[PDB]
């Protein structure tokens, strides 16, 4: 009956039992605290129960393997398996965490605001709100699109309404017989008569190219962002009316045919 | 016959034997408990047996290498191999775990509900149900599509029926000789006569562009989500009837030919 | 001639020799057991021999480095190299393991069954069987396609025959001079005369759009899944016969030509 | 002159020298054994020499750092660097190892055999042989394609000759004036006169659609895999001859023109 | 009542209590310091509070597990879980960190400057500013685009205004009957009359190809970057005027028709 | 003045100083040896100096942290940082190492040889040489393409000249009025008159399809690889001459027009 | 008042204080040295200050946790967090490091030189210089493109000017009535009259195909790299002149029309 080694072993076993008992009570208390906190705010019953069960299982596994290590059982392989499981969970949650970080960045740097008409990688609409994981926008068609923030941060973010002034472009295709200077002066008169077109900005009216069936002119004018569509429609209808009155004819697809027999 | 070192070795070997025996009985008991639990609920026989065999093999490997470590055999390489295998399994299960996390997020944030007509990255249909891993939707054609939740969370989620009001768009192509104001007033009268078109929303009737063979007008009106298709059909048929009665002719593809010889 | 340290060294060397000898016999016995088990069931000779050789090499390396560690040679670098090799093997087997997990999920959740006509990401066919790694389907052409389960789980799974009722769609292009109400009533009579078209489902017969050379009507009717193709063919032939009898003419590509000189 | 600590240090230095000397002789002997084994079979001189040099360098590094650790120099950073290098090599060899695993799977499950005409993700040809890393197929053009097995396992594997019976499809475009029943009965007579067309399989002869310039019929018949092309050619030529004899005319692209001025 | 082991245990427990108390006060002090520093500069209240809470939780977890380790509870599994969480966070923040590094590189090497018209992988505009994470450019249309720096560093960066001289290219399509030397000399005279075209640079005027309906000439001239568009427009209008005066006719799409019956 | 612990500390400090001094001299000697070896063969001065500096810095860091560990400073965090840096370097060099492994595989298995006309994923040319990292080929146009070996190993490798015999295919489009048997016999006579066409291989001359404006025949013949282009040209010119002599007319795009008004 | 354990604790605390003080002075001295070195060469003030701050923070964290470990506080979790941060930084810098390695390889193997006209994955231009991270090329248009070296190493590198001789190809489309031998002899005479066309290289003049409206000949000739464009232009203009003189007519798009009513 040794008094040193046996007492050391008794200390080890009592310490292991204390460790496991304290771990059990700690897991129970933290489970109760988490349940109370989740009750204190909005939460789903099923998801909250799953979360509490998962954290309880984790803590009881921790204390069980700690007691095993104190007893003398090597738990290095169990630690390796737990690390592998944690890495698997991290890889699984990589996407959601990346979306969360992207949402944080979007909140911080404010590339776009609520109620701001923007285009995000092929989808354009007025932003309603930005959440932690994904934004919500309403298209001009009236559809609702929910875009995760990670793919928003990736790629360009076109902000339409950041600049108060935007430029219109008109492609006018008239017949080759039309008088170049006459067309240019008619277009210039139309541009001058318009009050919503900025006068200090460049007003480009030039012959752009020679198409297959027509000669294409380019008309580039700037206007306020909130009036661009109306300016475009007004200038287009005015151009059509003026060309019809002045005899300028928009040509149909031309063709040159040669007869055989 | 030493009394300290030999007794220490005897303690080590007896402890190793106790560890392996306890590990075997623990593996057997946990296997029985898992089998009973899987019997208590719905499970496949083959899959349940494979799962029980895998967990049994894992636990017996744990206790065997623990006994080896207690005896004195270094098991660091075995731990390295087991960690590599765990990492391989984690990488393999990354996709399924990501789908599970995405499904949890879809349940939580509720981007779309059951019975809600939505479009998910090129496929549109009415959602039937959302499971842990994948959703199910029925297309308007009547087909069933099962979409994993990970690729739903990735990319945009178009929700058609979230907004009660959606906008229609009509592209009317009439001949260049038609009277612009007459066409506009006919379209406006048609829009006014329609009761299902919202009057407080913007009712756009403008000349949109000058096409190759026709002048294109744009007609944009809003209506309730549940009547959009009928409104479109009614307005289209009414437009055709009114243009036929009023003499406005939709032009066939025009061509200008010039003869040689 | 010391009696403590030298005896400790003798214990160490004898223990190392015992460890390596036991490792060799254990490797031989497990190799024999694996060979016997592989003989007891279906296996390839070359692949089984390679597997047995690989596991034998692994076990002998384990016991050799364990003996080195017991002797006193540090094997941490060898453990690092073995861990790197295990990680490389895990990355290599990631694809096959992912396919296995996907196959397990396909068995469990049963998105599609054997003999069920489905479309899987661009390939459509009747499923023959689902294996652990890949499925087999026969296309309507008669071809055999083997699809790994991972890419099945990734992306949508269109199930054609899950819903007993599917909807047909007919696009009828008639000349602009045709009477809208006459065409609609002829189509409605044809739909009513058909017994295989469900009457309780919506039977849509509306003017869909105004094409370049014709006005397009939309005919949407539902029918049983096993009769959809025959219903389509019958309705199409009936429509052609009725339009030919009633004088409704399907227009050829129209063109409007204007002569110069 | 202490007798315990100094003797311990002498033991340490002698053990380190023994370790390094034994490591050198072991590296030399294993290098000789590897060289002899590579001589005993087919190998490249340059590649074999590089492999032997690499393994020799690895073993000498192992024994050198082991001697350093025995002396008392901590080699944890060296172990970290070696682990990083091993991980880099594993990532580099991931592709080749994945190809090897894919080849093993292809050998095991036998999705396709030698001399079997298959299509593998856009390339179709008769398989010549399957190696450890890549297969070889000959296209019908006579070209040789070497396909790595990893990208074969990824994606679908279309096996043309697995099913002894395949289905042909004929798209016949005849003028709108042609008699539907007459065309159907002529096609049916042609199908019946053919002996290589399976009679127990479905023989589909229906009006498929109404094209822009013609009405398209669908003819679907099954035949043996080794006669499909000849059956197609024979049926096509027979159809042309019968339609020419019976007056059925395949229409050229139709056009409806309207004159102005 | 032992005096060595019990005193050692008392030292351990007192040291653990000291460690946890010092950890708590250190966490509180560093939280106060971080809050003060964030108050001293621009910061969001919510984000700053979340950051302080996260760092406080991290530090208290560190000191709690340190106290557990001092007491004697093994915390290796907790360390494994914390390492997995850290790896998950690192993978999540990989994108933002890559953008930060790319922005640093863009600042250092200066591929483009503010106010410099450039094209970045499909989007072209004048750069306004470069931030830590993303740049801002204004397109010629007037739109604002925010581009993350990582995708700028990836792929090419076209710098339009780095070179003071750029080359124009004119594609002139004239009828086959036109005189080649006459067209060449007219184009050369037009090029010579232009003062904004560099004379020391190559002035290419050659017959480029034989098109379907015309023979295409290539005109390549260099000019200053700030005058390229005006030079193009002037040369184009001058070419049209000179060809109209000289009788050179730009041909409409030719066609050769042959009559049957 | 203790004689045990103080002497132990003196041993520790002297051992640390010896370790650092030996590390410095070893780093210097290995740097000199590496510089001499790089001088003995072809090397760049800048790259060699950078490599020597990097290895010197690595070795001095190793010995410095080893001396710190011997003194008693824990260097685990430094080891963690060094491991992270090594992993970063491994990820950076992954691409180059993968190219090296792919080049080794290409040398070993010999999918293609020097001077062998092959196509490698969209680029076709005659291979000049294969290096450790990338190959070089000359296209038929005369251009030089350098292809990294990794993307060669990935994807298919089309070897044109591996098979001595390749098959030609001729698509002949003749008018619908032409006599099928007459065309077939003319083509067969042309095929028979050709001596470079293999007679034992299948010589396919069949009516392939019914095109929009012509009936398409398929002519498939085999020939030696070194004469395929000349055989194609000769057969094509012979076919044109024979059809022109025999009255068979290749039809221009047909059109059927119907007049209105 | 014990004299062994208390003196050991005093040694530990004094050693910890010495470690932290030495760490602080070492961090300060290395910060001063780094600042001096960065002053001695070109550097940005902001970036240099950030780098010095980062390295100072790293070193002070190292020494602080070392002092904690010496005192007795376990810092394993802190080491885990630092390792996670290092891995995150490594993943972030992976792209830049890969670009650096690719640039080193480009310098070493010299796939292309400065002033060498090459095409790099869709962009072609004359290379100006190659830096550590990215190259710079000027397109023939005069634009400047900066290409990171990683995407240069990935994918093919087309080197236009490596081969002194390149081959031209001319596609000549003449009417079906033209005499084949006459066209061939005219083309051959044109090829012979050209002195810049290599005579020892193959001069291919054959009928290539039968197009919809013309018969296409292929003309393939080789020339020096620095004269290819001029040779092409000269041969093209000569061909047009000779065909116009000899009566050979390049046909316009043919059409065969058939009249109804």
């Amino acid at each position: 009956a040794n008094q040193a080694l046996l007492l050391s072993y008794a200390v080890n076993i009592v310490a292991a039992l204390a460790i496991i008992i304290v771990g059990l009570i700690i897991a129970r208390m933290i489970s109760n605290a988490v349940n109370r906190l989740m009750i204190s705010r909005k939460i789903d019953a099923t998801v909250a129960d799953f979360l509490s069960a998962l954290v309880r299982y984790g803590i009881i596994a921790f204390t069980l393997i700690a007691a095993l290590g104190r007893v003398g059982v090597q738990t290095a392989s169990v630690i390796a398996v737990l690390g592998a499981a944690g890495l698997a969970v991290g890889l699984a949650l990589q996407g959601s965490l990346s979306n969360l970080a992207a949402g944080v960045l979007l909140v911080m740097f404010r590339p776009f605001r609520a109620g701001e008409y923007v285009d995000l990688g092929g989808v354009a609409g007025t932003v309603l709100s930005v959440q932690i994981f994904s934004t919500t926008m309403r298209t001009a068609d009236g559809k609702i699109i929910v875009i995760p923030n990670g793919k928003i941060i990736a790629g360009n973010i076109i902000n339409f309404s950041r600049e108060p002034v935007r430029r219109n472009e008109f492609i006018i295709g008239v017949a080759y017989d039309s008088d170049i200077d006459q067309v240019k002066q008619i277009l210039t008169n139309i541009i001058q008569s318009e009050d919503r077109i900025l006068k200090d900005r460049e007003m480009t009216v030039r012959l752009n190219e020679l198409g297959a069936s027509s000669i294409n002119f380019v008309v580039r004018v700037w206007s306020n962002s909130g009036d661009l569509q109306n300016v475009y429609w007004d200038v287009l209808e005015r151009i059509k009316r003026e060309f019809d009155a002045a005899g300028i004819s928009f040509p149909y697809p031309q063709m040159d045919v040669n007869f055989k027999r």
